[PDB]
């Protein structure tokens, strides 16, 4: 299948080049498969979602996203237009407040919270996580993060926005989930990326469309923006059948376009998320 006129990071994750625009997927397109974003809420009624959306969880006064992070990083994963796995699943769970904002606590309660009510849910294909949230090093949340990967669940986490090395921030540098660097269009490491050995991938993530409440859309960037990259091409090679929750880190990089990044300190890994789809 061929998106025309996609944005640049769809096109991205499909080429073995920067500099085009048209995003290249297998029909099946993460059918099957189930994706929980855990972040500010999801804008479920938003067309781009086409009522594959819901909330199942929220820890404050609404399951509404009141601020927008968490409908765009979940329209990277699955919304129609703007997503990686356009027929996925997508679970909000809401474990930040409206300003962005949660304690370690919250955070470490939802990640139990997925690795459980996963078998509440129909996800024939498997299950992703997509955890675009990050402070401190914490060893209890990064337990949270290996608990619920270990679970069955396919963890992304995003290396955080400090250019600084990913080994002092949580769920970050924890090493049995699927840390995620952001790149710009241009195939630049973005400027704000963090970086360190702990990274198992980059994805786009400088100038990402996507959904936004009240039913709009936006451009914004970050680490938050790369991660979503990830979690959605996780669920559409989980439908594949190409490889499974545990191993699917593991495959994406085995699988990455190789190099091709400028930026990349001495010992991080060059590699920029692909989905190898030939037609
Ligand atoms: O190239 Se794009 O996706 O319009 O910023
Ligand atoms: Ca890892």
């Amino acid at each position: 299948a061929a998106q025309t006129n996609a944005p640049w990071g769809l096109a991205r994750i499909s080429s073995t080049s920067p500099g085009t625009s048209t995003y290249y997927y297998d029909e099946s397109a993460g059918q099957g498969s189930c994706v929980y974003v855990i972040d500010t809420g999801i804008e479920a009624s938003h067309p781009e979602f086409e009522g594959r959306a819901q909330m199942v969880k929220t820890y404050y006064y609404s399951s509404r996203d009141g601020n927008g992070h968490g409908t765009h990083c979940a329209g990277t994963v699955g919304s129609r237009t703007y997503g990686v796995a356009k027929k996925t699943q997508l679970f909000g769970v809401k474990v930040l407040d409206d300003n962005g904002s949660g304690q370690y606590s919250t955070i470490i309660a939802g990640m139990d919270f997925v690795a459980s009510d996963k078998n509440n849910r129909n996800c024939p294909k498997g299950v992703v996580a997509s955890l675009s949230l990050g402070g401190g090093y914490s060893s209890s949340v990064n337990s949270a993060a290996a608990r619920l990967q270990s679970s069955g669940v396919m963890v992304a986490v995003a290396a955080g926005n400090n250019n600084a090395d990913a080994r002092n921030y949580s769920p970050a540098s924890e090493p049995s989930v699927c840390t995620v660097g952001a790149s710009d269009r241009y195939d630049r490491r973005s400027s704000f990326s963090n970086y360190g050995s702990v990274l198992d991938i980059f994805g786009p993530g400088t100038d990402i469309l996507s959904t936004w409440i009240g039913g709009s859309t936006r451009s914004i960037s970050g680490t938050s923006m790369a991660t979503p990259h990830v979690a959605g091409l996780a669920a559409y090679l989980m439908t594949l059948g190409k490889t499974t929750a545990a191993s699917a880190c593991r495959y994406i990089a085995d699988t990455a376009n190789k190099g091709d990044l400028s930026n990349i300190p001495f010992g991080t890994v060059n590699l920029l998320a692909y989905n190898n789809y030939q037609a």
